[PDB]
């Protein structure tokens, strides 16, 4: 079934993955350079063995697709998935006792979840507060649609690439990179989703993602879904049908905390996977909003608390 | 045997690869996103089913490793493997009838192979002629060891990464990129070897290359060898033993010209693969020269004329 690759990567890690610690003291289990292939023509890669929230993944994807780096858009869609790093960089600004809320968010959750709601609402209406503290700066929206140059101009990689899909479907140069050597040695997040590339194959748009790093429990199921949604939107924009999504990792990992959770999931059997309908009268994935994107027949197993 | 992956990728392309034309009218056969794994501990990945010239591949590798982009070093080692693009950009300089020597190099080979030897020798001793025409500019040596920044400074990615292998073997951030979005829309060669990454696994240095594009006959056997040599040198520099080399492609292709050649090769059986000895008293891969690098037991089948 379409989502087996995800389940096989989960099992290959517990069984034969290697142990090492991390930047907090919790431990991982990992493997270098494992692929996953998902034929998009046989459905859509959202895990039925764990409810994944598609609502968020679209909001967050269209964000990137606007080239915005500002947590607001995310809030006005009820998506607090990037709150944290923004919040982070508001406690240590000269203007703010939530220092290291991370290492002890789980032992006080009545103050944080409230001082995070203060931040959230001031960002939600205060322009001058958003513009300073809502803006993540260097994140998928910039690298994808406004890569900062040398002679201080800006580049829309994804834009150019898309025209280039129209122009020369058969180019081997259809690449988008989130890896800026100049930004990564001092940076919030060195882009986990490193690099992707399109490829066009008698009618079908394919795409392959190079992902330097992956939390197989929390992160990968999401990633799989953005990047297929990404592959659908673009094929749609270019009049192409949908090929394969090909997911390649350097380091794919499980933290020792998630060992039991994933095991349970491993006991679940996949279900017929769903379908994407897209608004067949827009073909400008940049001015897409939520109702242009429809998931049909999503029948997951219960979410797994984590 | 160690080199089977190469033979399987060769067969998977003829059998089930898809047809398309290219930027000259000759045709390809290709497949998106195929991996290759080579355990370096069981030998060294130089094709026994076709003699590959290791002499060149080292010279060309140490070049990159010096961060030079100037064809001279290559010439004083008797390696004309990057001559062509330099020569190219000397015929159309304001100062030079060899215009489009490419599309008809094979129908006059007594004039070219001589006007290419003129270029070659003037570059070999004339400083002011080399500095203008010997310099490729934007190529593996710059991106790897001197990436041009925004505030006009320079970055040695590979350097920093190497210290970082020593420092934090277990980082998931051990990446080197040859893909500069600012340089690729107007450029000689948008780096075919896009991106690579290290990874450290109870003692063993691994490395995985993302290669956007590949001529499976002419290019890949070379590539495989540089990138294992690359993996050996660094492990050696960090006191690590040698893990896996993991070779990932976007578009891997065969041009229709090479269909018979490769078929013949496909009839050959691999042989015990060779061994690398390295000078066990240097550990500074940047000041390596040729005699510090030894291939033991290379027993290839004959080269294949192409
Ligand atoms: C605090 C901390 C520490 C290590 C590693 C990450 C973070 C973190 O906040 N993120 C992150 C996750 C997602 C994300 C989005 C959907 C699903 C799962 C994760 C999106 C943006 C992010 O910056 C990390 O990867
Ligand atoms: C002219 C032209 C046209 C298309 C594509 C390439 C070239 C070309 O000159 N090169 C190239 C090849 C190698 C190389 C090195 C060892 C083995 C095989 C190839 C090294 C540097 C290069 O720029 C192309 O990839
Ligand atoms: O979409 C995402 C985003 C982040 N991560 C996580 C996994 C890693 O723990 C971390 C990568 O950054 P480093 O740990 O390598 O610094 O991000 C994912 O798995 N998927
Ligand atoms: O080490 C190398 C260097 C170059 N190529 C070739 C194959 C492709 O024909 C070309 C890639 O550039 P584009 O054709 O995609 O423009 O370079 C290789 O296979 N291996």
């Amino acid at each position: 079934m379409l989502e087996q690759p995800y389940l096989d990567l989960a099992k290959k890690v517990l069984d034969e993955g290697h142990f090492k610690p991390d930047r907090t003291h919790t431990g991982t289990y990992s493997i270098f350079g494992h692929q996953m292939r998902f034929d998009l023509s046989k459905g859509f890669p959202l895990l039925t063995t764990k409810k994944v929230p598609f609502g968020l993944i679209k909001s967050e994807l269209l964000w990137f697709l606007h080239g915005d780096t500002n947590i607001r858009f995310l809030l006005q869609h009820r998506n607090h998935i990037w709150d944290e790093w923004a919040f982070e960089k508001w406690v240590k600004s000269d203007e703010y006792d939530m220092t290291d809320f991370g290492h002890r968010s789980q032992k006080f959750a009545a103050v944080y979840h409230e001082e995070m709601a203060k931040f959230d609402d001031r960002v939600l209406h205060d322009d001058a507060f958003a513009a300073k503290y809502g803006d993540l700066g260097l994140v998928y929206g910039s690298q994808w649609r406004a890569w900062h140059t040398s002679k201080g101009d800006t580049i829309d990689q994804l834009g150019d690439v898309i025209e280039q899909i129209k122009t020369h479907p058969y180019s081997r140069r259809l690449i988008v990179s989130a890896w800026n050597p100049e930004d990564v040695p001092t940076m919030a997040l060195p882009p986990c989703h490193t690099l992707y590339q399109f490829y066009v194959n008698d009618g079908k748009l394919s795409l392959q993602l190079y992902q330097r790093s992956a939390d197989i429990f929390l992160g990968v199921p999401f990633n799989i879904a953005s990047y297929a949604l990404l592959t659908h939107l673009v094929a749609h924009e270019c009049g192409l049908e949908v090929g394969e999504f090909i997911h390649t990792f350097g380091d794919a990992h499980l933290y020792v905390n998630h060992l039991d959770q994933i095991k349970e999931q491993l006991s679940r059997t996949p279900r017929p996977a769903p379908t994407l309908q897209l608004n067949p009268d827009k073909h400008d994935i940049f001015d897409f909003d939520m109702k242009d994107i429809k998931l049909l027949n999503y029948d997951p197993y219960p979410a797994i608390k984590a």
